[PDB]
């Protein structure tokens, strides 16, 4: 495997999104993973509708819209629904709404998804290198995560109990200190202009390898 990977260099990551006061992190994580697969399959980089997930991947999928949800059950909605709309046709409103999916605005499909084994950062590394960006949950319930500005993030009070959906778009090392490159959905001013580099091979730090998944078109 390569020592470092960055999927932004490969034209597979869209601009950073801003979830606002709506807990749609899981929707943004899910769409981000699919966006990479869509580029790999079709040649087009297109932001997909997180709002479509918030509004439509609801009770039947065990999701709670702006009060949280799962990337895995989001992918299964896209599979069952036979499509997801573009962000352009179904833009983000940071609120729970009635489902407004229309197949006339379909931008991607999903055929399957894969959930990686619990806590295996080596299996995660392999998937990031060979398959694409991987949706993950992290423990983001610490002020240090909010206040993060730069470098490799390490929080000694972090747990493996995950509560925030993000996307691993790469990995590497900062002067030997190994990290995962994570795309957040907290706007362009969070962390390193939307991104956080999180400690890698530090005992599943903040639960980053607790619940990884990726979709396929
Ligand atoms: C330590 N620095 C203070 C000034 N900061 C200036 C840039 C702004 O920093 C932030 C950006 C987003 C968030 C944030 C937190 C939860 C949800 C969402 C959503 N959606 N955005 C928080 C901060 C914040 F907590 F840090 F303010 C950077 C961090
Ligand atoms: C077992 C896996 C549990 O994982 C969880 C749990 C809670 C959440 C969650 C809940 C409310 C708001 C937000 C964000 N705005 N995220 C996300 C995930 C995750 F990681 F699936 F996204």
């Amino acid at each position: 495997l390569p020592d470092s990977v960055d999927w932004r260099e490969k034209g597979c990551v869209t601009e950073v999104k801003y979830q606002g006061s709506c807990g749609a992190c899981w929707a943004f994580s899910a769409v981000g993973a699919l966006e990479a697969q869509l580029k790999l399959k079709t040649g087009k980089l297109v932001s997909l509708s997180a709002q479509n997930l918030v509004d439509c991947s609801t009770e039947k999928y065990g999701n709670k819209g702006c009060n949280g949800g799962f990337m895995t059950t989001a992918f299964q909605y896209i599979i069952d629904n036979k499509g997801i709309d573009s962000d352009a046709s179904y833009p983000y409103k940071a609120m729970d709404q009635k489902c407004q999916y229309d197949s006339k605005y379909r931008a991607a499909t999903c055929s399957k998804y894969t959930e990686l084994p619990y806590g295996r950062e080596d299996v995660l590394k392999e998937a990031v290198a060979n398959k694409g960006p991987v949706s993950v949950g992290v423990d983001a319930r610490h002020p240090s995560f909010f206040l993060y500005r730069s470098g490799v993030y390490y929080e000694p009070s972090c747990t493996q109990n995950v509560n925030h959906g993000v996307l691993v778009v790469g990995y590497g090392d900062l002067n030997g200190k190994e990290y995962w490159l994570v795309k957040n959905s907290w706007g362009h001013n969070f962390g390193e202009e939307g991104y956080i580099r999180m400690a890698r091979n530090k005992g599943n730090h903040c639960g980053i390898a607790s619940f990884p998944s990726y979709p396929e078109i």
